[PDB]
């Protein structure tokens, strides 16, 4: 995340860090078996770690548990990112508190300009590069449909958003890749690409959710 700021220890309790020997990706917790990413992420060996703040101290209340299942969206293209979207279940269930807690889904797609949470352990730096350790946040409104594909020609497919300032200076970065965007209290948007990291008018582009509940929501009940 780049001009965001440090979110406090626990204050997304739906922030999940996927690791394998090291953080690699972001995610959602969307009920006590199973996490929401993006398809890009897919990794053989994940451990899913919850209630994390300092992702290279361990503070106590974290929750490390390995995953038994990945399912990456059927029609997923490697090449264009459409449908960037992944499932993981949980080998066994995670145990709910105030700094672990999952994020609805939902009931209908958000409107451009609301307001919206992007958070993640991705790189700090426009051009240059600094990981941190701690937690990021960053409030972003979405974009029009129409600033996004002006800015991506060809690229953008309706499972897609844009979100941020075309101003450049704020934005999500690689590390932040399946990382929740939360608007009105739902999970709205997986971070899922972009050019650079907050360059003027090159915004993140991220899944949309809302096309995929019906998705979701089958899936988990059959696995
Ligand atoms: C051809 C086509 N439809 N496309 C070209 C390729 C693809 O864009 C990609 C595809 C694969 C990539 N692999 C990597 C390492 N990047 C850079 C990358 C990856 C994730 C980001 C998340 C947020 C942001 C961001 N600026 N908020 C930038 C990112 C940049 C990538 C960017 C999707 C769109
Ligand atoms: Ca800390
Ligand atoms: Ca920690």
């Amino acid at each position: 995340i780049v001009g965001g700021y440090t979110c406090g220890a626990n204050t997304v309790p739906y922030q999940v860090s996927l690791n394998s020997g090291y953080h690699f990706c972001g995610g959602s917790l969307i009920n006590s078996q199973w996490v929401v990413s993006a398809a890009h992420c897919y990794k053989s060996g994940i451990q899913v770690r919850l209630g994390e703040d300092n992702i290279n101290v361990v503070e106590g209340n974290e929750q490390f548990i390995s995953a038994s299942k990945s399912i990456v969206h059927p029609s997923y293209n490697s090449n264009t990112l459409n449908n960037d979207i992944m499932l993981i279940k949980l080998k066994s269930a995670a145990s709910l508190n105030s700094r672990v807690a999952s994020i609805s889904l939902p009931t209908s797609c958000a409107s451009a300009g609301t307001q919206c949470l992007i958070s993640g352990w991705g790189n700090t730096k426009s051009s240059g590069t600094s990981y941190p350790d701690v937690l990021k946040c960053l409030k972003a409104p979405i974009l029009s449909d129409s600033s996004c594909k002006s800015a991506y020609p060809g690229q953008i497919t309706s499972n897609m958003f844009c979100a941020g300032y075309l101003e450049g200076g704020k934005d999500s970065c690689q590390g932040d890749s399946g990382g929740p965007v939360v608007c009105s209290g739902k999970l709205q948007g997986i971070v899922s690409w972009g050019s650079g990291c907050a360059q003027k008018n090159k915004p993140g582009v991220y899944t949309k959710v809302c096309n995929y509940v019906s998705w979701i929501k089958q899936t988990i009940a059959s696995n």
